[PDB]
């Protein structure tokens, strides 16, 4: 059944919750974990540039540096089975003469000769929309955050890829951008510049049931302009 | 064992079989139901500090569609031919503060959160302000305020591809817009309301009409580094 299907995909909508603390005994298997990655890695990205990295942050000295800095993320750095740094491309890495850009689309997307060219060429496809559509040029941060968007869209996915199977998360901005972005170029994580931090994820199962869920109503946030 | 192994296999599929649709079939309608199931996916969307910070705007009149289309280079073929075409908008900053009201009312009855919790979120130098100010560097510019809005948004715009692919609708994400003529374009309409909403990206959903290229993405050993 179709409206099954539907009801059982809303109730992992409702079983998704920001959870503050995990079952700290409790770890999700390796095949499970790999699913949940593979959400992300599948996940669409814009230009299909794919312009991320998942770093899973097992080690616990790391953990508790990240603690030290991250305010939102108290209960979840310590008890999660799994947690996750997604890292964005830098803006250096994302432009028409990138190298990072030019081999993704060559070797990944095997994206035809002519093709590219057109794609990267002055005031070609890529820059067309970048600078003129999109307004990208206007600062790093300006470029970085649209790679961050990206992010997003394979955070939601890996999450709610987990939740379908039962597997609880929590996303987390609530770090220090600075102390955080410190740490990580110094461990190397952020490959010499070729990276910086986006958002960060957990994962495990729940501890406690959670408070009933609250949303606006569909009233409110659909409009229809018919 | 292998029950929970087909029930992983089939969700992968949801996410194999979605792709950037190009053009969909003018004909093929999603039903009336199975769009308020998608629109849901949204609606129930994790975002930061639990502001839902959207609103999703359905565009099926011919006429709007077309003057999008006009400024949309990425869009040629989806407008015309989707079955839904939504806009994914943004709260703009003012919106977004402490002391904005969508937040204190937002907070305060939707999330129904305590008044000792609330002061202490909403206060200066609260929790609020340290996270956006402190950690984020949200105050330095509208756009940066707006931008970490955009991307609360695309959580609502992964998941609500997800739950179409899950039931076999195909989904086109949508960036290919000039952010100017389209902000005129939809102040002009009214969309924005007075200031308090701003595009952020657009979605198209309905029916395929030709079969996808292999999808291609980089390695699991390219995109997943451990650290143990
Ligand atoms: C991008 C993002 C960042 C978040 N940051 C944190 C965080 O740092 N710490 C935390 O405990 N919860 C965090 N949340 C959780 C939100 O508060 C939560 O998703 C929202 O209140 C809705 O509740 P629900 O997720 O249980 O539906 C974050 C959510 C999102 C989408
Ligand atoms: C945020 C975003 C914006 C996008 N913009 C467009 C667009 O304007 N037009 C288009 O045809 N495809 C667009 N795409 C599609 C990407 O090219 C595509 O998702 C990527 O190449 C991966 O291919 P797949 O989604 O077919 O797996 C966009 C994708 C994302 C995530
Ligand atoms: N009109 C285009 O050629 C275009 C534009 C965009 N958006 C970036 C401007 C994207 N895309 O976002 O994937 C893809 C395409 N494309 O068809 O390969
Ligand atoms: N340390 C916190 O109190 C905190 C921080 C954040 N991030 C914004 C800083 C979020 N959140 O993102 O939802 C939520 C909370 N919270 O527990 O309600």
């Amino acid at each position: 059944t179709e409206q099954s299907k539907k009801q059982e995909i809303l109730d992992a909508f409702q079983f998704r919750h920001a959870t503050k603390e995990f079952d700290p005994d409790r770890k999700i298997s390796d095949e499970d974990f790999q699913f949940i990655l593979e959400a992300g890695r599948l996940s669409p990205s814009s230009v299909g540039l794919e312009p991320w990295q998942f770093v899973v942050v097992q080690n616990k000295e790391l953990r508790e540096k990240l603690r030290q800095v991250s305010w939102g993320a108290q209960g979840q750095l310590p008890t999660a089975s799994h947690f996750v740094l997604l890292l964005g491309r830098t803006a250096k890495e994302m432009r028409r003469d990138s190298g990072y850009v030019a081999d993704q689309l060559k070797h990944v997307k095997k994206m035809p000769e002519d093709i590219i060219e057109n794609m990267l060429k002055e005031d070609g496809v890529l820059e067309s929309f970048q600078d003129g559509d999109f307004h990208l040029y206007e600062s790093d941060r300006a470029m970085f955050d649209w790679v961050s968007k990206q992010t997003y869209i394979a955070l939601a996915n890996m999450m709610t890829a987990a939740a379908l199977i039962g597997i609880d998360s929590c996303p987390i901005e609530g770090f220090n951008y600075d102390k955080v972005h410190d740490i990580l170029e110094k461990e190397g994580v952020l490959e010499d510049g070729r990276f910086d931090i986006s958002v960060m994820a957990a994962f495990g199962y729940r501890v406690k049931e959670p408070r009933p869920k609250t949303r606006r109503a569909l009233d409110q946030i659909v409009k229809w302009v018919e």
